[PDB]
Formats: C-alpha cells, sequence, structure tokens
C-alpha cells in the first residue's frame, strides 16, 4: 500500500522464468546461467522524492538512484541503456524500461508480507518471491 514497506533488504527465496525473460532480452547462456545461480539480496531506499534499488551478490553489487515519476537512463547488468521510469501506482513500485524500441516492466509489491517481483517483456513473465531480513 505505500512505498515504506517495500524498503529495506530482501533476499531471494524463489524464482520462476528468470531464464525465459532474461532470453527475452536478448542475454546470452552464460550471462543467463550466472544470473540463475546467483541468490542477490535486494536492498530498496527511499527519501521522499529519489527511490535507490540495490542487487547485491558475492562479489557482484549494482545499484542506480532516480526522482520517482522522472525519465534517467538505466545501465542495465546485462549491458542495456534503457530510459526508465520508476512509479508508486495501485500498491506496486512500477520500474518501466524502454530500448531500441523495446520496452520491459518490472513491478515490486508487497504480498503476504513478501516482496513479489515480475518481469515482463512481450508476453514473457518472470516472478520472483523475496524475503524480508532487515
Ligand atoms: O560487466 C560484467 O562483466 C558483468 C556484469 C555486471 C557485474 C556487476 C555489476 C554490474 C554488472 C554482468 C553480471 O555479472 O551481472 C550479474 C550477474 C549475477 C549477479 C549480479 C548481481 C549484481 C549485479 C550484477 C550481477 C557481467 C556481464 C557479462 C557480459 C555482458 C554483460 C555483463
Ligand atoms: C541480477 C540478475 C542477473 C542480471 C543479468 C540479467 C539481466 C536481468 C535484469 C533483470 C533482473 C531484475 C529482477 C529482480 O530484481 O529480481
Amino acid at each position: 500500500a505505500t512505498v515504506q514497506q517495500l524498503e529495506g533488504r530482501w533476499r531471494l527465496v524463489d524464482s520462476k522464468g528468470f531464464d525465459e525473460y532474461m532470453k527475452e532480452l536478448g542475454v546470452g547462456i552464460a550471462l543467463r546461467k550466472m544470473g540463475a545461480m546467483a541468490k542477490p539480496d535486494c536492498i530498496i531506499t527511499c527519501d521522499g522524492k529519489n527511490l535507490t534499488i540495490k542487487t547485491e551478490s558475492t562479489l557482484k553489487t549494482t545499484q542506480f538512484s532516480c526522482t520517482l515519476g522522472e525519465k534517467f537512463e538505466e545501465t542495465t547488468a546485462d549491458g542495456r541503456k534503457t530510459q526508465t521510469v520508476c512509479n508508486f501506482t495501485d500498491g506496486a513500485l512500477v520500474q518501466h524500461q524502454e530500448w531500441d524500441g523495446k520496452e520491459s516492466t518490472i513491478t515490486r509489491k508487497l504480498k503476504d508480507g513478501k516482496l513479489v517481483v515480475e518481469c515482463v517483456m512481450n508476453n514473457v513473465t518472470c516472478t520472483r518471491i523475496y524475503e524480508k531480513v532487515e
């Protein structure tokens, strides 16, 4: 219901369709297997205006900060330069990515106290579940 319920550190506990989603993004099989094997924490921070999302695995960290509602450029882990906008809408944090006439949406919402992250591109959907650790 609020963005503050999404703030904190989350640990990945379940994943479904992530390989199909990365494949839809154009990610090579090597990066797909590395991404599938990773069990990253996700740290979400928000000061009212600025949203920061950090993804942390052993030896690998990526993080971006943006202003909610304002377009910005994202450098994704697979190496896309996207135009991205993050909004909080209808109880979910929605991250919309646009690049090369393509687009993808990552939605993060609270469900039964867990963080449910659904990544969509074209007609491929992936769902990843994290538990609160901090
Ligand atoms: O550029 C590289 O060599 C690597 C990229 C990268 C590593 C760390 C920070 C940002 C980007 C990809 C990669 O390792 O993604 C992840 C995989 C698994 C877990 C991750 C957790 C946090 C951040 C990134 C992760 C590597 C890569 C290889 C080839 C083409 C593009 C990217
Ligand atoms: C860290 C996952 C592997 C990174 C390489 C593939 C790029 C996929 C980007 C989408 C990952 C974000 C979804 C999530 O928070 O679980």
